[PDB]
């Protein structure tokens, strides 16, 4: 019964400065996520075992498939399409994340923080809808069941929390990289 309801993101007009800088915003997405899974004993693995703590793409950014990075730099930028679709304006100026810490991000965008984790998750439930996949308990995936295909209000709240701060520190990058960010009147 439950549909994805993303929204067009198509007419968002970004700077070119940007995109050709969406490998740098991508590659740290990574790290920061192979430093975060890697911290509870996780290592790489060829194949995937949640029990094993095994993962398929623990690797150096290069080392993903050439077609995983071209998703994860669309990924990103289509985070930053999201905050331009909220009114923004974006204008230019070892698992190695980096001090983005420091980076001041607008109060009237940290705000907007749900609608955008809304999107990523329901970007990312329309993928697998149209791939096979469907909602069940617990994972599997030959039968392509995952526990994350729910609405996003009814997500559990710890991973409503990871995502929010996990598109916002792809902002957050964005910045550091000399974007300028403020609200639109």
């Amino acid at each position: 019964d439950y549909i994805p309801e993303p929204m067009d993101l198509s007419l968002v007009d970004l700077p070119e400065s940007l995109i050709q800088l969406s490998e740098r915003i991508a590659e740290n997405v990574h790290e920061v996520w192979a430093k975060a899974r890697i911290d509870e004993g996780w290592t790489y693995g060829e194949k995937r075992d949640d029990i094993h703590k095994k993962h398929p793409c623990l690797v150096p950014y290069d080392e993903l498939p050439e077609e995983e990075k071209e998703y994860d730099r669309n990924t990103a930028m289509n985070t930053i399409k999201m905050v331009k679709k909220l009114g923004f304006r974006i204008e230019k100026e070892i698992p190695e994340p980096m001090d983005l810490s420091l980076v001041d991000l607008p109060e009237s965008l940290i705000q907007l923080s749900e609608r955008i984790a809304e999107n990523v998750h329901e970007v990312w439930a329309k993928a697998r809808i149209d791939e096979g996949w469907t909602y069940g308990e617990k994972r599997d995936d030959i039968h392509k069941k995952h526990p994350c295909l729910v609405p996003y209000d009814e997500l559990p709240e710890e991973e409503k929390e990871y995502d929010r701060n996990t598109a916002m520190n792809t902002i957050k990058m964005v910045k550091k990289l000399g974007f300028r960010i403020e609200k639109e009147d």
